[PDB]
């Protein structure tokens, strides 16, 4: 042992006294205490050691700086914080969407063909597209919403049986290109 025993001895002093030393009276303190002349290499070591004492500059100090004790070790260098606590995903609770957009274009009578779409893993037919229209959300509504294949082929991926539009069949299609 030999450089262990020079950081020793600064954090006793240091520690000691707790009360930190000036850096210009630290080599005249070690002096006194450990009869030894401080070479001034070991003003470096002070500077760099994160175990042994903390180099301060008080506001009265103006051109010489204190040596206070190793007290102010392992401030914010833990290599573990992610995992000390692990907080939940979100900046808060109250915040678990931090993201914001707005839905496509998607009128009433799309939202009721395309719900009743996802109701159904046979898709709808033709006839029972508005069959199941009328019944589901009880209502009696114009055949421009109900019978304009086109808006439902918006909606649905249509696909024909018998012959090419011949007999009609929907699936979901279910448009949402929106992504803000």
């Amino acid at each position: 042992g030999h450089m262990d025993e020079v950081q020793n001895r600064i954090k006793e002093i240091l520690d000691k006294h707790n009360n930190g030393i000036w850096i210009s009276k630290l080599p005249h303190f070690y002096k006194e205490f450990y009869k030894e002349d401080l070479n001034q290499g070991v003003l470096q070591q002070f500077e760099h050691w994160p175990h042994i004492c903390t180099v301060e500059k008080p506001c009265g100090g103006g051109q010489d700086s204190l040596l206070y004790p190793a007290r102010r070790e392992q401030p914010l260098k833990s290599d573990q914080d992610p995992e000390k606590e692990l907080p939940p995903p979100p900046p808060a609770p109250k915040q678990e969407v931090p993201s914001q957009g707005s839905p496509a274009v998607m009128p009433d009578v799309k939202e009721k063909v395309a719900e009743l779409l996802g109701k159904y893993s046979s898709g709808l037919w033709a006839s029972a597209l508005p069959k199941a229209f009328e019944d589901m959300y009880k209502v009696k509504f114009p055949e421009d919403a109900l019978k304009n294949l086109a808006s439902l082929s918006d909606v649905c991926t249509i696909n024909y049986i018998s012959g090419n539009t011949q007999k009609a069949i929907l699936y979901a299609k279910l448009p949402l290109p929106t992504d803000k």
